[PDB]
């Protein structure tokens, strides 16, 4: 429905911001 | 909907904050 | 509508951390 | 209501986030 | 309610994003 | 439910944020 596909792109955003952090992890790391 | 489109506002700003966070990375690599 | 203006806000809030993030990205560049 | 209330929370958690991101820029100065 | 609940776990991650922030900021200027 | 599943998905994608954030912040310690 509306609520739950526009969930799903939050879902999807969050993944995507969670995924940037471990790259800056990883820089950090060297 | 009114909840639909709100999401969607939320849904747009967690894609820039992911930008955002993908610039940091790369500044950082760099 | 309750719910709705309380996304309303957390969008507003998210558009300020995002804002925050590129200020801390343009600071890394410079 | 439950909904609000919860999501008037989270609206809290996220101004303290935002908060110490402003700590964290003025840190990197 | 099950939303209710769902949310109130999604603040409490938010919460701990937070203090995850604060301690970054500390080993910044430390 | 849908949403309820959705938002349990959105909890899990922050609480990887948040373990991200412990390891930016464990390596700008050392």
């Amino acid at each position: 429905g509306e609520i739950g596909q526009a969930l799903k792109e939050i879902g999807k955003a969050l993944k995507e911001i969670g995924y940037a952090l471990k790259e800056i992890g990883q820089a950090l790391k060297g």
